């Protein structure tokens, strides 16, 4: 059944709740972003109102074929009324089109649902600064102190410097980048920019990127693989067998592959700096796992919550085990006692 952490009290609303059939009492279904664990269940047969960003609504129309009449896109940073309730969508610093949602309940309670987010100090100057938030529905993906990772900027600097050096030493090297969802487009776009290439990809993935309102996108991507020396492949193909096979397909244009897997966290983060990352190599193929995150680190999450000072926190991630739920509740109490709210 629909879990309680997907329901907004005092409303008929649900968030990211499309796989339970008709949720009894739901008048509006919000979708925070276009990732499959969140949209699971939507299709051309859905006939209830879906509220979302403009970019998420482009993907629902073009990739899932949801009918236009049920897609209700809202502008960001704008007070809107939905079924009698004031709401605001805020940028979540996750993937393209991802939002956080502020609900202003008729009784005076204010609720923030973060969706999936990577907390940032810039959020402390949005419309969130303007009133008190009583309840926080929080993306707790990396809510443990072992989860450190570098800034997105540091990781892209590493990637650009590594690719540029490799291709300048060997003009016959191909760069490959893995993907299995939207998000992390900076990785492949920044590498193609330094190399003076467009990124080549499948027709399905090009269609997906043409929904994202990225500026000058027609100048950066292509379905012509032959004209490109940065290829995007399914994350599943980023291994020695898959990459050897791909290299055969390129008809002797290339004699070396340098590949990137933009993982979330990996336990080499506890020991190793970004400066010191090394690849796995077999023959003329090298694979780099780079810690490019679109979720909060522990410290980023802690700073946001100690700034916001909510009265009640409802985790939305890692809620399936008692040991995880108890650990998270212990951190929330520490943060509150340290900061004095
Ligand atoms: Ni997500």
């Amino acid at each position: 059944t629909c879990p309680f952490y997907k329901k907004i009290p005092g409303t008929g609303f649900t968030v990211d709740a499309f796989q339970y059939g008709v949720v009894e009492g739901c008048t509006a279904y919000f979708l925070t972003h276009f990732h499959s664990d969140h949209y699971a269940g939507l299709s051309k047969h859905f006939t209830f109102p879906v509220y979302c960003s403009e970019i998420t609504g482009n993907l629902l129309k073009n990739k899932l074929h949801v009918q236009e009449q049920y897609i209700h896109p809202l502008p960001l940073d704008t007070e809107c009324i939905v079924n009698g309730v004031k709401v605001v969508l805020l940028d979540a610093n996750h993937c393209p089109g991802a939002v956080m949602i502020l609900f202003y309940l008729p009784n005076g309670t204010v609720i923030l649902h973060t969706g999936d987010f990577r907390a940032d100090p810039s959020m402390e100057r949005s419309l969130l600064a303007d009133q008190k938030v009583h309840m926080l529905y929080l993306d707790t993906t990396y809510c443990s102190p072992e989860y450190t990772f570098p800034s997105q900027q540091e990781v892209i600097r590493f990637a650009i410097n590594t690719a540029f050096e490799a291709v300048t030493l060997n003009p016959h090297a191909l760069v490959v980048c893995g993907t299995y969802s939207i998000g992390k487009e900076k990785v492949f776009l920044a590498i193609a920019d330094v190399l003076g290439s467009k990124v080549g990809m499948s027709q399905e993935k090009y269609k997906t990127l043409q929904c994202l309102n990225i500026p000058e996108i027609n100048s950066l991507i292509t379905t012509d693989m032959c004209s490109s020396l940065v290829h995007l492949l399914p994350m599943m193909q980023i291994n020695f067998k898959g990459l050897q096979s791909h290299l055969k397909k390129c008809g002797g244009k290339y004699n070396q592959i340098l590949a990137f897997r933009p993982t979330g966290w990996t336990h080499s983060n506890k020991f190793t700096r970004i400066a010191d990352v090394i690849p796995q190599t077999k023959g003329n193929i090298s694979i780099y796992g780079i810690p490019y995150s679109e979720h909060s680190s522990y410290l980023e999450m802690k700073r946001f919550v100690q700034w916001l000072k909510p009265q009640k926190i409802i985790p939305t991630v890692n809620v399936g085990t008692w040991k995880s739920r108890s650990t998270m509740e212990k951190y929330f109490r520490e943060w509150k006692l340290e900061a004095g709210y």
